[PDB]
């Protein structure tokens, strides 16, 4: 079932190495967005927090 | 750095049905560029061109579970 | 927080053909503890518990390709 | 572009004090061996030699967390 228990949404670019976005599923009813951090942590990300849509589109634009 | 960029060569052709997880690795040091790798339903990987607009739209919609 | 682990809960049995690989992250600053994320083949994520006994055997026929 | 084995090179031979994590990807699709790329605490990304018994051994002892 899902993996994130808890998920943020007040995060800045710059700590960010990668992002895993997973689609929901029978085992989870919810996106999954598994942020890597520089220091290899991962944290959990709120796919709706309009903050969040926009460091994707920033991370994938390589601004 | 043994491991360097994965994606020289990319792609916009991929049907969004096809996709099970998008990774989207950020411009590092050792890799200065953005990466955009896509699983497929049958474990296949494929590279994903970042700056195509389909490209974009697709993870949008993909994040909202559009 | 400082102490910011992402494997909240553990599991300990898993079947090696459902795996499709695991990241192992060592102790750090904001993790007293290592983690080991499976990556299943349908795309979704468990913590496995690092001291099981049964773990450690999965980890160990993962690398043997066994 | 399709994505199949990372790791054209292997090493048997980093310190362990410079791995962050450890990533095992098992046999699949596209990629008839098993990988082991290690991340350091740089950021680098090392393929590692799975068949390497130093290799073996440091997957354990960062299992163990030792």
């Amino acid at each position: 079932r899902c993996l994130c228990i808890k998920t943020t949404s007040g995060i800045h670019p710059k700590n960010i190495q990668s992002l895993e976005v997973i689609g929901k599923g029978t085992h989870c009813n919810q996106v999954e967005v598994i942020a890597t951090l520089k220091d290899g942590r991962k944290i959990c990300l709120d796919p709706d927090a309009p903050r969040i849509k926009k460091i994707v589109q920033k991370k994938l634009a390589g601004d």
